[PDB]
């Protein structure tokens, strides 16, 4: 048999006419009637004879087109989702008998559609290989469920729930997760929903904190002797930014000629051989403690 | 919902009434429809303006028995087996429209008993212990199917198939088996069949061919010294009865003054000691061959 499918708060047209009418066969009345799916309950009913009935609760929503011997054809406006179910056409006639057609209504609704991302605040650590939650892309009150997925240069893995609602309506929830980097930072998810035809995206960008990355800058390798005022910065790559910065040597502490202030290491000079070696720098973030290399050897 | 259960060849009724007729409410039309399980045809048409209407092929076997407004009964007249399956009434109202009411029918056989033995010949023979087919009971056509069992002393091993018919009628066969033996001979055999309420039985005894069970008759233990005439008989029971005899001793032939003759062995005497000593009959039918002994001893 048919099926018929619209969304919520339209109309349908529900067909059904009576085939080869004879001289012979009298059409005695055209009834309509809704089977939830065991239960049989009177829509509307045509009787040539004494007019239209259309019952209760369907008085305001229900009408024949085009009633007639031959016609049953009737609108059912504003869909609702309680709708859904099978509907029986019926012509009663004389004296050859019933003759009746049936057919499927689905009721069909779009989806509410957004991504989110997590309140936590995300963290990346060495030894930290914990996938977190990063985004939730929800697809709510849909029928059919509508299909969820995700656009990303992120390397994550992502979950899906799907949940039935009681009048009907699917839910479709996806969460996506990755264990959190620096390369991570303020890099792009997108969520796509598609419902038929549709397209639905949604884009957020991920802030993760980390750890300091830290590189020296500085040297040269024209250190020559007698060279006055050179000096290596601390470069820490780090979210948040550096709160803190010590600078050490290989061995031991730091020589007579070189001072300290915060990421800088100031050589004032003039150069000499006992200004060779490698200095180390220590950054400190409220994430962790990372530490940088440089070796410096003195020329000429 | 209702079930209705008659036999082949009677009449049923079947019944369909509305109940509270209103002034409101007014009967449009009643309609018997038959649901051969997806397929409605239609059977029967009432119209209180245009009269009865019932359709072929049940033009000569159903009526409505007092047609109405409120009353949709019929009489399904000469059951057939293919009148089983649902049969559906349809009251057809305006301004309320369908109202309809479905009921089940049945069709019942009675079955054609009997029982009958092998036409094979039953032979008991030591070294055959191969139980054999002894008769069988059956239940020919009946619907539902009769319950079929065994009323002997004979210790056998009954069989049952049950075979459904095309027209939906079951045969049930049982098939009694037992090693033959000579005790089984002439004994009688009955099968019984239970079809509702009723009970039929039918016996027949077995012919059973054995070989032959021999003993000595004709040594009282007062055949002393001079005893003139005295002989001893060769008692054979076997089926069919002996044709052949043959006398013998433990230790080597028959003694002179002792003679054989069929079944019997012939002293005539004067009874002497050299006449003690251990007798035997062989006695052969077509089912084999079978000793007997008897031992002598002469006295006073």
């Amino acid at each position: 048999n048919d099926s018929m499918y619209g969304f919520i708060g339209t109309d349908v047209v529900l067909h059904c006419s009576f085939a080869n009418p004879l001289p012979s066969v009298k059409i005695t009345q055209v009834t309509w009637q809704k089977s939830t799916n065991g239960s049989k309950q009177n829509v509307a009913i045509y009787n040539p004879s004494m007019g239209v009935s259309v019952l209760a609760p369907y008085r305001e929503r229900v009408e024949f087109l085009r009633p007639s011997f031959t016609d049953g054809t009737i609108r059912l406006s504003r869909l609702e989702l309680e709708d859904e179910g099978v509907y029986i056409c019926e012509f009663a006639t004389f004296p050859t008998g019933n003759r009746e057609s049936q057919l499927n209504l689905t009721v069909m609704a779009k989806p509410t559609n957004w991504i989110e991302g997590t309140q936590a605040v995300l963290r990346a650590k060495k030894g930290q290989d914990d996938k977190v939650l990063v985004a939730t892309c929800t697809s709510a009150n849909g029928k059919p469920p509508s299909v969820v997925s995700w656009e990303t240069r992120l390397k994550g893995e992502a979950e899906y729930q799907e949940i039935r609602n009681p009048n009907g309506t699917v839910t479709v929830i996806s969460r996506y997760r990755l264990v959190p980097s620096r390369e991570a930072h303020q890099q792009s998810l997108a969520c796509i929903v598609n419902y038929h035809m549709d397209r639905f995206k949604e884009s957020l960008t991920l802030n993760v904190q980390y750890e300091p990355e830290v590189t020296i800058e500085g040297f040269d390798g024209n250190w020559y002797l007698q060279r006055m005022d050179v000096k290596l910065t601390c470069k820490a790559d780090a979210n948040p930014p550096a709160t803190e910065y010590h600078w050490t040597t290989l061995n031991g502490s730091l020589p007579k000629g070189v001072e300290a202030q915060n990421r800088t290491l100031f050589f004032k000079g003039p150069i000499n051989y006992s200004l060779a070696g490698t200095y180390i720098c220590e950054a400190t973030n409220p994430i962790g403690t990372r530490s940088g290399q440089v070796e410096v050897n003195i020329t000429e």
